[PDB]
């Protein structure tokens, strides 16, 4: 679906015919009145007097100040109401195309004996950068694929697969942007969901044994809209 604010936003807004003469609390003029947002996306947009109920919870805001305000943000799909922190949509990133593959293999994790492990392989070639990139046209490297790592095969590591399996889906594992490792720009860089890409020890903090990673990860995952 659409990520563009306007698109976004009418999505979720409920036009209010009649609104209160209460205070927008996005641009803090009353939503009897005329949005007071100014910018560049009031030029031949949304109409300032146009008013709305967000989402399930009803909150009401001029339209054009929650495009302003979604604007402003990561323009990720998601929206979050400024009043009660709902969020509504999906969050999506920019991860470029490529292959996720999993499979069991016969060896136990530190800390995680008697299991097999779930080793997932990503592999992502280079390509163009896209419009949603830093750099669009620009070429993006991708180094050090195919990527491996590992979660044991127990519930909550079949749990943390799924959830992965959906935020690669929904483009979040990886984006392109500057490596904090090398320094290089306009690459393939593991997002703000971490995996465990060193098996046998945890000399690069990316490792195990490791008894919170589960949990941290879950919690990363639930940061990026993915729980189930
Ligand atoms: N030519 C190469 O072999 C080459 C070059 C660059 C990066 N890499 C691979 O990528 C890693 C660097 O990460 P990046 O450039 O994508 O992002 P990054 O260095 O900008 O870090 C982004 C996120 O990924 C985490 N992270 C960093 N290294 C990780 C690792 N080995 N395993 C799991 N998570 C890690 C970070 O904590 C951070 O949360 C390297 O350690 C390597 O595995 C390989
Ligand atoms: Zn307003
Ligand atoms: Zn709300």
């Amino acid at each position: 679906k659409s990520k563009n604010p306007e698109d976004v936003v009418r999505r979720y807004m409920q036009k209010v015919k009649n609104p209160p003469d209460e205070d927008c609390t996005i641009c803090m003029e009353r939503l009897v009145t005329a949005s007071g947002y100014e910018g560049v996306l009031r030029h031949k947009g949304v109409r300032p007097e146009l008013v709305g109920r967000l989402g399930r919870c009803g909150h009401m805001y001029h339209l054009l100040c929650l495009v302003a305000m979604y604007s402003n943000g990561n323009k990720d799909g998601s929206l979050q109401c400024p009043t009660c922190k709902a969020i509504y949509g999906e969050k999506t990133g920019t991860q470029p195309p490529g292959k996720m593959e999993f499979h069991l293999i016969p060896h136990s994790l530190p800390g995680f004996p008697d299991t097999q492990t779930i080793r997932i392989v990503y592999d992502i070639p280079t390509g163009i950068q896209g419009p949603e990139h830093p750099n669009p046209g620009k070429k993006f490297t991708a180094r050090g694929f195919p990527r491996h790592c590992y979660l044991p095969n127990n519930e909550k590591g079949r749990k943390v697969l799924r959830l992965l399996i959906t935020a690669w889906e929904r483009r979040l594992i990886f984006t392109i942007g500057t490596s904090n490792t090398t320094g290089e720009s306009d690459t393939v860089v593991w997002n703000e969901i971490h995996h465990k890409t060193e098996f046998g020890s945890n000399l690069t903090g990316h490792g195990y044994p490791d008894a919170s990673y589960l949990d941290n990860v879950l919690a990363e995952l639930t940061a990026q809209g993915v729980s189930e």
